[PDB]
């Protein structure tokens, strides 16, 4: 705990470890700090999913998921108990209880919006989806020159996927996924691409999948160390950061304000260079909470001093989800090599086929697996192996399909009627929507209430525009029912719906990037630096000032690796001594 | 990775970690398999419940103990789903499907009962209950000797609270847990006593208590090392110890075989003593795989060779519970000292109490917290200030109530519904019943049939038994209503009602203790010696041979430290060279 | 806005409703048992190809009614059972129980 | 309301969901037997579950 560095990071997500291992590699003297804490083993900001116990039963990983999430904003709570017995204890009025916030109208929030407090941020539950934006969901880099424009973003885009080890070849030689990929590529074929969703993983074993994190971006280890003997980091988790001190002139962040919630003590840590990446709702607290916009409910006749778009434009995606039952006719199709002789559970049972042959509709690795399974196992009257890994498949965002897709599997807490039904044969279905940036979709503030931190409380005035943001989502609730029917009908308690506005969390916009900070309704500029201040960088998806489907993180990372390519070039690291 | 040590420890539970403190502390060079891994932070072994966020929101904490938890057998499914689309792909009968376990009746169930596998066992996420046993819940010590035997266990439970850090005092101050507790005690006065629940735990500071675990017995770092550096210990997580390997004679164990599930590797590993604390469930499954007892359904006409009552005269506690929404009666009584001028909100609302005075129902400490509440919070229709501490209350067992009591609040996911109601009004009660050991109630290994890590699958034929395990059953539930309705009425969805067999896991009895193999149907001696080896020690609940109704692990641990006598008293550690 | 659309069932022989000579109903007659699932083929491509039709014509008029997402009904929920006793011009040849004048 | 209080399923295969959570007291089966009208020649998974 020294009080001076070159850099301070605030928040070890993914973003805080670009920053991080962007600044700590150029040898900067870096400090980040964590309100949360380590809590995923000896690799520090681990994937809590990479321990075998979740890869034997992933479906309970979504307790590791709620158990982190915590709601941003709950509004009172209304729900009438009248079968209290007359001795208990009963209001007369919904007062304010249990934490809800009474700011929060109940009609326009993003209910299902959560944070994660724990060192590695959220990157310690994610889903490791890392597309890239297309031109239409992305903001530009250079102006009046797109090729320059792509040209960038394309560099940007293979380091960030370098990052975070992101690749399409992890569940190639999946059945389940070849056949749903194969599917769908002939059912859309000249009309749609199907491929991989671009992962943030590296595959170990036929059962093992180790999945990104912001430990795999960077190893969040304090230095010197012996294998970075050179290096200086320090990582300090269970720091609530609560300000950044701004100069009278606005143009320089002096210190940052910060709360050890162990020991109790407050302490000022001053920083060349202040990099807040703590999410897009708590990044936009903690400038709320240092004079930045304007706390309180939004007055248009009172607009702030400072950053005046600051939690407005926000944007969250539309989620439409269901699950299907794999169709007759697919799951016949598995075993169309084979050669079926005998009956199953007897001497004279055979199950072969013929590797290389050309009428073969499926290539060896599959006919060889299949053959296996039904061989080994005739009591099973499916011809999927056990083991087989889940399907990971993707129709990236278009005009004339403006959403993101995933077609996969991920952990899901199935109620007992669907566990019913065997795994083999479930697909998740999950198509995302843009929505536009709209002023009056705001972020704020209360002035009165706080959080389980102390912190002004955050509330949502949210609704998802109408026009286009509406209409494609409607249209993309509609092009799910149409495309997972080609694979099969819908699991029963999993029928198509929207999720709860902000269960998705990918929200966007908290404070936005873009050329002008007038003409652009911004607060940061395309090296993410605050406007007006010489040394206040954001980091992460509340930057993002477009309407995009896809998962935000990989672009998020984008920029910060930009903003680091800025401060690299404008500020010097201390000697090393 | 050596492959000799002097001892040899599977898992890392709190009993793993008993003889490992003790061992360790003697000078063995020790040992330790567990086949999960290290996630609770940099403090190894330790409560997950111990970081500020879970400190904030404990109710999220029940997605933690849900993560781990994994069922020991649960029966093949066969509720029908008949409203899939007719296109998807439908069995025709309920195979074996999704992990179900065909050998389990699922009427002779403990559908309940799960495992955790994770370094520090259950004891990451219990809540950390440590009573003692009276005599008639407590397996004999002494023969013919009922003061030595008291002596005893006196001096092992005192060991066993000092290793656990067990206290009595950690809520003295909470206002509700004084609430109830006084209330309790006045209504049953000269009839049963109350008291805290003895709780392994230290509070560091108003809002923030640190729970033991594991790492509270032993900190489970490798030794040696700076703080201990004549120590030997090596701890070797995601190792799966799949046998014990019998000499002929079966007089001694002559080797563990070990499966390392990162690197996939097999050894060997030889030492001195070899002991198993696996839990009550894997610490039976580890020795029928290494041919004690019998596998398969169990066949009377064939008794195994070795440990013929391994898996049988298991036990497991009936649980009832509810919840309550305290009285209007003892919420006004918080406020009964308070003078209040003034409606609240307006100008001069007063709430005033006489500092010291003879007529105060209550304690000054209770008084100047309700009167700050009152005053600094007058928007809230409550006496009981936000950040008061739970109750934690307890009347042990005894002949005339022949059940556990927990009267306290732990983490529990409400429904939108019960979060109506204001959670300083709620009370959880927990009452936790004996059971009779009976030969006929087993736990079996099928042998075909194989687990998540390919060993043979657990199988329950449970019933609780006739007589007076079932009267005392139906007895205490009657008792939960009695009592709890001095507190409250119960709250809606939350009412009275057992729990599913085994969700309690306190399951005993599965490798039980005695002093003579054949006369008290005993797989271990009262060293915790399987009968017939030199040098196996099994550890766990699994030993306790009685029906009981208080939490298990302080007894267990109890049996531990005296193993560990016998372990000094028998092998020498080696030198340390 | 309700939506049901209600598909057509291919008759076939292995589809039947008999009664038991051991086990009574209410009224101490023999108690109907059903042997039934919806054919393969058309019917049953029919049915899916039903449900993505009613998907795509109701968000014309609007979303859907959370807690009434699109699904199928329980088989028979329905109440439009035929051919238990079905008409044809030869019993034989069609397979049938009555003529045209509906006797027997 | 009136629907249903006319409508009598026709044929109700036998009930096999586990209650274990009655009391140690409770009378309680060791098999899933024919309970409550069900009609055991009926497979549940061949049914028209809802004709009545
Ligand atoms: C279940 C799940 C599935 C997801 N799936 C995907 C996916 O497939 N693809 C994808 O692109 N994204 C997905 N996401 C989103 C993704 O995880 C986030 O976009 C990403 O983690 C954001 O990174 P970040 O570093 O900006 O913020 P975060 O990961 O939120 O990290 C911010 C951090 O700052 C801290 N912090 C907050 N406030 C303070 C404070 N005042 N002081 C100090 N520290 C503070 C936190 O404790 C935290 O660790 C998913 C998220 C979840 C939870
Ligand atoms: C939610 C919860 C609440 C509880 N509350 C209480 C309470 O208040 N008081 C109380 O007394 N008890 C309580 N318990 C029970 C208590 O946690 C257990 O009694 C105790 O942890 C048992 O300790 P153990 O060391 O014998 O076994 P465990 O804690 O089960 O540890 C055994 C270990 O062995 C490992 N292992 C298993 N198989 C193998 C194998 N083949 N090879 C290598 N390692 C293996 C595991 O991975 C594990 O870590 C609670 C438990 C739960 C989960």
């Amino acid at each position: 705990m020294d009080i001076k560095y070159d850099v301070v990071i605030v928040g070890s997500g993914p973003i805080g470890c670009t920053y991080a291992r962007e600044l700590v590699g150029a040898g900067y003297k870096v400090a980040m700090f964590d309100i949360g804490e380590i809590d995923s083993g000896l690799k520090i900001g681990a994937h809590k999913k990479n321990t075998v116990e979740y890869q034997k039963n992933i479906d309970k990983f979504v307790n590791v998921i709620q158990g982190q999430l915590m709601s941003v904003s709950v509004p009172v709570n209304t729900l009438v108990v009248d079968t209290l017995s007359p001795t208990s204890w009963q209001a007369s009025t919904f007062f304010v209880r249990n934490g809800s916030n009474p700011e929060q109208d109940p009609l326009r929030n993003l209910s299902g919006q959560a944070v994660t407090r724990v060192v590695g941020g959220m990157s310690t539950a994610w889903t490791c989806a890392t597309p890239r934006f297309d031109r239409e969901q992305r903001p530009l880099l250079v102006k009046d020159d797109a090729d320059a424009d792509d040209a960038e973003w394309d560099r940007l885009y293979t380091k960030a996927e370098s990052y975070f080890q992101t690749g399409t070849d992890q569940f190639k030689e999946s059945i389940r996924h070849n056949l749903v990929l194969n599917k769908l590529t002939e059912e859309y074929k000249g009309q749609r691409d199907f491929q991989q969703i671009p992962l943030a993983a590296t595959r170990r074993s036929p059962t093992f999948v180790e999945w990104s994190s912001a430990n795999t971006v960077f190893d969040l280890q304090n230095r010197p160390n012996t294998d970075a003997p050179e290096e200086r980091f320090n990582l300090f988790p269970a720091v609530a950061c609560e300000r950044v001190v701004r100069n009278a002139l606005n143009s320089e962040i002096e210190s940052l304000h910060i709360h050890d919630l162990i020991s109790g003590d407050r302490f000022e840590i001053k920083a060349d260079v202040y990099v807040l990446t703590a999410g897009a709702v708590h990044n936009t607290q903690l400038l709320v909470n240092s004079g930045f916009g304007q706390l309180g409910r939004p007055n248009p006749a009172n607009p702030p001093e400072l950053l005046p778009s600051l939690g407005s434009y926000i944007t969250e995606q539309s989620l439409v989800f269901c699950q299907t039952v794999m169709s007759t006719e697919l799951i016949d199709s598995v075993k169309s090599d084979m050669t079926i002789r005998g009956t199953p559970g007897e001497l004279t049972y055979s199950v072969t086929y013929t590797p290389g042959a050309s009428t073969n509709k499926h290539p060896d690795w599959w006919n060889e697996k299949v053959k296996n399974h039904m061989m080994q196992h005739q009591e099973d009257p499916l011809p999927i192996p056990f083991e087989d890994p889940e399907p990971q498949v993707t129709t990236l965002f278009q005009p004339s399909h403006p959403w993101h897709t995933q077609i996969h599997r991920d952990a899901f807490s199935y109620g007992a009627v669907q566990q019913s039904i065997d795994s083999r044969l479930i697909v998740d279905w999950r198509f995302f929507g843009r929505t536009e940036p709209k002023e009056e979709n705001k972020l704020w503030f209360s002035d009165k209430i706080t959080d389980a931190y102390n912190m002004p409380q955050p509330t949502f005035d949210f609704r998802f525009p109408a026009g286009r943001t509406s209409k494609e989502a409607e249209d993309m609730m509609t092009d799910m029912c149409v495309m997972s029917a080609k694979i099969g009908g819908f699991l029963p308690g999993s029928l198509p719906q929207f999720m709860e506005p902000g269960l998705v969390l990918h929200l966007g916009g908290t404070h936005r990037m873009g050329f002008d900070e007038k003409e652009d309704n911004c607060c940061v500029n395309t090296d993410s630096r605050v406007f007006g201040f010489k040394n206040l960088f954001l980091g992460g998806c509340g930057n993002i000032p477009t309407a995009y489907g896809a998962n935000p993180t990989l672009t998020a990372m984008s920029l910060a690796i930009k903003s680091c390519e800025y401060i690299k070039q404008n500020f010097t690291p201390s000697p090393f001594t």
